[PDB]
């Protein structure tokens, strides 16, 4: 399995099992994450995923695709009866995380 | 205006007037874009905006985010009363665009 796909499973599993030290795995100091336009820096972005679990948030991931360094994710995510879809998009190099977007559908 | 956002801008505004000429602009030789896991490549991708226009499919932007080199765009996509959402991914890197992918929703 390539350095790419590695990265990028990890990080689903991250998002998909609110785990930090996934997240740890995959993303450097200066990783940026924007969600909706919210910007998380670092550290930031781990204590976001660690959020992701204490509020009990289900994220399941949908399909994707990828385009050289490129990957588009669609996820849904659900909160007790609330529920919606996001793209997801991140930048992988040399495996790991540069730059993710989440945006609401 | 940074010469990220003219860019991006260039790009939306290729894919709403279906301009091959405007793509031109944005896009390097080798650009890849992927379109639902359909990979077109430098050239490849000026002709798939030209195919756009030849059939008659309009392309109109909701919303966007941003992180960093990372762009992320939904547009509405609509051939005859056939309509779809799609999430469009892009990396631009000094006014260049290297990678694109578009997934319906």
């Amino acid at each position: 399995m390539p350095e790419e796909e590695k990265a990028a499973r990890l990080l689903i599993e991250a998002l998909e099992k609110g785990d930090p030290e996934l997240m740890r795995k995959v993303i450097s100091p200066d990783t940026k994450m924007s969600v909706n336009g919210r910007l998380f820096t670092g550290d930031e972005v781990v204590e976001a995923v660690k959020e992701i679990q204490k509020r009990g948030i289900v994220i399941k991931l949908v399909s994707y695709e990828k385009a050289g360094n490129l990957w588009l994710f669609l996820v849904t995510v659900k909160n007790n009866g609330q529920e919606e879809k996001q793209a997801v998009a991140i930048v992988v190099r040399n495996g790991r995380i540069k730059e993710v977007i989440a945006m609401s559908i």
